[PDB]
């Protein structure tokens, strides 16, 4: 099974990790309601609405009635509540889907984000190797798979000792390969230890950011986050 | 009489003009979790803790027990934590208290925003003209009485009609002796224009907005925003 975004970025934020969890809503005025209450914090800011299904490929997915996307930006807490009014008590298209949709009953109101690099990273128990492993690469092209079989090179796999689990030099030797720099190494390598210990401590069967970003803060500074989270368990 | 300052903003924000109330907190653990939860939206951003006192001079005040200043930034939720400690329940000393102090039991939390430039503003009952008056600057002289004495040019003065209010071509004139131009024209006329109903409707003596600054969004857009705001009123 999978749990949902929002949850799965609570999770991570619950053992160190920085991710945009924003706020669940269950229905368009609430989803309002908190877009209007963080512009008592940044005001002007531009808003996310990201539909809480379990299923990917939401961005690009379609709704039964005709929006097209489950991840849509917003300029005022007006169109946070258009946006979420259609996707809330209605059906997600996506590719994962198929034909049959998906119902969505909730959604994530966050704030629209100043995205300098977006990364992959997952964490599973590689059967063939017999150890857990941390994959992550720096493409842009969306399908894991699909880089992975046209640049093999553009995939890092770090096996990780089934005991011990990832040490520091595992873990500065994958942030310098995905090309990071300055404090975003040490920032990124506790990011990737946090979301080792969920993998672990929570017996999840896979953790998968795509993206897992570089971002701004309001005030500029460079920072990694999790700007979607996925986790799976067995039960 | 004068209102707090998250009173006054959520005041303005009401009419519909742009300010930071951010959230006001009645204990130093309140504060904390503020800043806590706002991580879920922009995680990473730095924060600003507010004394909400009676009295100006905060930013350049000091504590009674040795902290420097009423308006301080953090860059975690538990530096917002060990000011606020300093803070609530305590007695602040600014140029306006004198020795004796005033005594603070709440703070407002805000995020941490990037200031490109400061005006000051205010709206007054001018009895030598027999209507309100708009005042304002693009001087960072601090003393408002200061700068209108060493530059009389630098203030503009715009006279009200009661039975119209603020004009376009009054707030539009306004804006660009002010130094603005593009998008933050109208932005200024539409935030002026709230000011004004404020004062109005509220049978206000004075709206001071000490700062009214140009901001960036988290996305960098510039946008007018009240960053202080002083309302009074005659009891
Ligand atoms: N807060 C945000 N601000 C701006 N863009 C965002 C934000 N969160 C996500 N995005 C963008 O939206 C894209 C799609 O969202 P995502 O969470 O990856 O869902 P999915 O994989 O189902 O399409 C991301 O790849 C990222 O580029
Ligand atoms: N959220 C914020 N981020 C950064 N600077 C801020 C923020 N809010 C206010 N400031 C700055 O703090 C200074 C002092 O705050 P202010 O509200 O004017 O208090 P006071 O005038 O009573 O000292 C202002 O001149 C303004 O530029
Ligand atoms: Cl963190
Ligand atoms: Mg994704
Ligand atoms: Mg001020
Ligand atoms: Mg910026």
């Amino acid at each position: 099974m999978n749990i949902h975004e929002w949850q799965s970025k609570q999770l991570i934020q619950k053992y160190g990790g920085r991710a945009q969890s924003g706020e669940v809503a269950f229905s368009p005025e609430r989803s309002r309601d908190i877009a209007k209450k963080l512009w008592n914090q940044f005001p002007g800011c531009k808003f996310v609405v990201k539909a809480q299904v379990l299923a990917g490929g939401r961005g690009k997915g379609h709704w039964e009635h005709g929006m097209q996307g489950g991840v849509k930006l917003a300029k005022t807490p007006e169109e946070v509540y258009e946006i979420a009014n259609e996707m809330i008590g209605h059906k997600l298209i996506t590719k994962q889907t198929g034909a049959k949709g998906i119902n969505c009953n909730k959604v994530m109101v966050c704030g629209a984000l100043k995205i300098l690099k977006e990364f992959y990273l997952s964490i599973l128990l590689d059967r063939a190797m017999g150890c857990p492993v941390i994959i992550a690469t720096s493409q842009g092209g969306m399908g894991i798979e699909e880089v992975a079989q046209k640049c093999p090179e553009c995939l890092f796999k770090v096996p990780i000792s089934v005991k011990n689990g990832p040490t520091n030099e595992q873990l500065v030797k994958l942030a310098k390969d995905l090309g990071l720099e300055g404090d975003l190494v040490q920032d990124c390598v506790d990011n990737v230890k946090a979301l080792y210990q969920v993998f672990d401590k929570c017996d999840s069967t896979m953790v998968e950011i795509n993206p897992l970003g570089v971002i701004e803060t309001p005030t500029d500074e460079k920072v990694i986050c999790c700007l979607d989270a996925k986790i799976a368990f067995d039960k």
